[PDB]
């Protein structure tokens, strides 16, 4: 019940700035997919990594639709400590990378789908994802972390240029979970 | 420890409520007021659905589910009060028997966007533009005495029932996952998340 | 020279509102390949449909050979339904949207067979420069000088500043593009 | 006739003639003043290659390729000046060796945008969020005494030279065509598409 | 039964010299699959013409395996009426042409089986068939016409020297039939 | 007309009562000389299935499914008397209980064939080689008193019920499509084949 | 020159006996490819393993394009059973027809993703100049010597002029080709 | 030491004279008889190529490229006199202009086998089923006053500079390699075979 809501949030709080691998993280995720699955007002339902053979991917039940989901560590740096302007804050390149890479990464599983589609058929596995959209999610570091305004501002232009990439931290995407359990109190 | 367990409990008998009219009426009302109605009592259940602790239907703001009593009857009169609540979600509750594709075809494969979804966002986002010009009204009038709230838009209509071919869904999804700024969720949709909310709480 | 484009815009005005077949315009917009040139900042070039292979185009840039799907239907293609669902609220025509949906379609067939396309090219001797990186797509449908009323364009422009990747551009735009280049020379 | 053909002339000699600087400094000067400078004395070509007719570069204001002198200084003062004038292109020009990418791999075939691309962009984009900024306050203060401007941004610098790789331009295409209201088009595709300009008048 | 045997005996009686269109024997063929059933020891099959979109293909139900039948007409020649030298006559072009042409199109289908199978499981069709061996049946012509003890011997030199398809004449396919209807009198 | 009817009644029968005596027996009589013995009864199913008049099983030789009395005692007598059956089949019947492939694998998938099977395939080339010696020198004695058969040769043993997996039928496949003198059947290939022979006289 | 041809022929008849190596068997024909050109009277060049991507070599006729896929095992692979089935008739042994089946069966899957290969191929910058057209190929593995009855050499025989698409080929077979160049050369 | 040296050397202007004979007259002479006699001097590389010491050259017999001297003048006799000699090649010489394939299509891509090939084919056969039959009846000789041979089968015809399109090649290699006891090689690739001999010597 909402005691399991509660160890999801001593376990985030227990690695905040602690766990650097991104491997764990992928196992709490693994573990409780609802944390995830939040994320999207669409329902969604984990897809197993050996249909699409430290990424996701979330299908929708009814129209198939899948969404691959990338997911750093929170001690990933959202912006360069240094500023470009007086101002005027670069993104961080590992946000830029995840960014480029989960695109890369929905575009090869698009393109080699014919392919998945006949190995699952092949091996009795059902297909139930299909790439119609490009969309894509990349999880990684705190927006705590960004104190100064100019931090924040910097950060908030970025996430907000991105068409299809949906960024969101960690902080944030525990923050359903907390916001969950106060409108159940 | 306790509080907790009642809590869940408290939570777990809502959403089967909302799941039994739901399924009791999804098919013999029609009336947009009913189902406006409906969702007004559980804004909790959409404030956590969208990720979003304010809600605003029709005219009544609401905050964690909520309803805030705002004396003037204006909603831009609470936006204006709330600094916190200036990334509200509007959302407009249309009936689930709206067809979202035309009966016909465009062309072989492809299917359009059906009159009335189409035309309930563009109603939500005349909302929204009209409430973000009587909110610049006011900081003009209060500026004059001595930013943009931006809200988020959400439309709720239709069922996926009436997708009967992979065709039908491809061009559902390549027309609402295509809008910038506003999002498209069925009913039926709706409800399968409330039903995985519950799921989880069990 | 000067004197091709005044011709062109002539027989844009000349057909604008006569002309209601979309092969003819698919051959005008053939001749002249710079004209969806002018739509892209970027430099581009256009692929053969033999390489690739209902109106489409396909320009690659030649830099990065990024591809862009481009639709094209005729200046009379309605933008906007005549009736309004609410009052002072038009929903978008069916052919636009229909027509966005569709180049969204043909662009996902395009990614998903590409590997079979260029396979197919490089048996038959031919050099593919097109490669489908991100998923945008152009859509030429009616003129923006069909909506008169104030209710009718902030519609139009509700609609077509929603959408995230295919960009909606009306006909009197796409050769108001060529009409200011002569106006900037002269 | 023979007034369009002189006219032909007259702007083929002009577009070969910043080919020709072009091609004889592409490696020469750094200086980012120096291609500001350079690029702001021909505004119709870049007008046209934007598809716009007011141009905003730096401090200066450009409508269809000749100078506005607004004696104010201040850019808003003219903006807010021509009503017609709120579409508007804000440019950037950058020395034509900044680096796009990341020279190192961030993965086996991804390479990240390089610090001083998404730095530009971050810049030009507050320079937009100060303009509005700014024309709200003229717009505040006109109220007070008896819209919202959001111009296009666009970001010109480096070369697709330096992209020799396969996967270089698969990740500076996946970076440049996912800005929603930024436009980056590198030194080198400008003056392609110049040359195109040129073929089609010649 | 014995009658169906007999009336298929008189039909090719028929047209056995007078009729020169492959289609009319396709559809002699197609209405009795067992007339090409029998030259198979190893029981098969007839598959469908929608599963591997004048060729037949009939599959081994236990080992999914599909042999490739190219028909001609019996009017087809199957030696040159030439001799290349006193006593030798060659095997005429059609014969040669007809085993490269049911050789060329077995190794197409095996190498395009994977999109076959592919698209017979989007459509639902069941793939019945493997290309494991590459074996193929040619029917052309008929063997009365090689009166000659030199014709004779040329056509089966030339019909045993043939590794992996077997060339049989109408007339053989036909007192198969003969022979059966003989061997259950 | 009558007497085609009472032909296919009579044939009906026959193969019925084979089928019925296959199936009572195909997993427990497994010994070699009964079914020798069954299928002898049955030669024309044979001389049908692999298109021969003339069979030979064992020492004895059948024409057209009838015992052919041959009072030498020897087979390679009769096939010197009669010119017409110089290219019979030699068919050697094996147990419907023979293994076909060795149970482990050779490799990934590939699986070799199994010692009985391989040994009947040389025991009936060994035995076709000793009845052309024996035709050649029966030919010999005669010439110098005053040609070649290379018949055909069949082995039936096994079932393909042991072959499972994809993997062992493949092998199989590739095992038995590879011999140019010998057709390897199963038995239970050729009592399907009897079912569609039953079928086609229905 | 035979220099050569003399020093391979002696790390043959010293490893003949003693090693059991499959990779040393597939190192040596790898190092000389005409020692294993030998089997083919046709024209044949090997190609590159990468080309193509349990020992299995692929060499290809220059001029047609067929490719032929050669197996190598060791020369202690027994060639039939020590036991007989009947008096005088000796299985063949299960390595034999293993192997056999082996080199079928990835002759087969070549040929049926032959397509993608070749695409791998030239998007990656490497020429195929093998193509396949017919199913041949070449097992080695064994002696002829340790058959030394009537009945072992008559099995094997039978055995090897029964197989229809690949043919067995036996090391010393291979190396007593070499030997013969030798003597015709001398 | 100095001995091999020597034998290279020979070996070396042995081939470098056929290959100079070759390619002096490869398109000028197209007479059958000289291209026979052109071998039959050089009989020791078609012994190497073909794997077998013995060539039957039309009526002539070579032993490891050495001639024999058989006083009987019949092939047949002295195949009978040595056992050893039981599977010669037997290589019968065609032009180097014939024809492979019909320069007209059966199909579509489907290119028919020409009719010299074909009948250079039979006539090998016929020659190979005529020396059997010699070779039995002198056998049977022996036998009234107190073997087999089934030889090789090799045609030497045309060249594959008449196959250009990559049909014509794929039907040429589906008719040649479809042959049991007949090996067809061009004689462009026996040449090539020769280059590779040297290049291997060299």
């Amino acid at each position: 019940g909402i005691a399991n809501l509660k160890k999801v949030l001593s376990v985030w709080e227990s690695n905040k700035l602690t766990n650097t691998s991104e491997k764990f993280w992928q196992s709490v995720l693994k573990e409780n997919t609802w944390i995830l699955s939040q994320i999207f007002s669409n329902p969604t339902v984990l897809i197993n990594d050996e249909a699409y053979v430290v990424d996701f991917l979330y299908a929708n039940p009814f129209s198939k639709d899948a969404v691959l989901i990338a997911i750093k560590t929170p001690s990933t740096p959202l912006i360069t400590p240094t500023e470009y302007r007086t101002g005027v804050y670069s993104a961080h390149k590992d946000l830029t990378g995840a960014v480029t890479q989960v695109l890369t990464y929905k575009t090869t599983l698009q393109r080699e789908y014919q392919n998945i589609d006949y190995n699952n058929y092949r091996q009795g596995i059902k297909t139930d994802f299909d790439i119609i959209t490009p969309c894509c999610v990349v999880i990684a570091g705190m927006f705590d972390t960004l104190t100064d305004t100019a931090h924040r501002h910097s950060f908030e232009l970025y996430r907000k240029e991105l068409k299809n990439v949906t960024v969101i931290t960690f902080d944030e995407l525990f923050e359903r979970v907390k916001g969950l359990i106060k409108l159940l109190e």
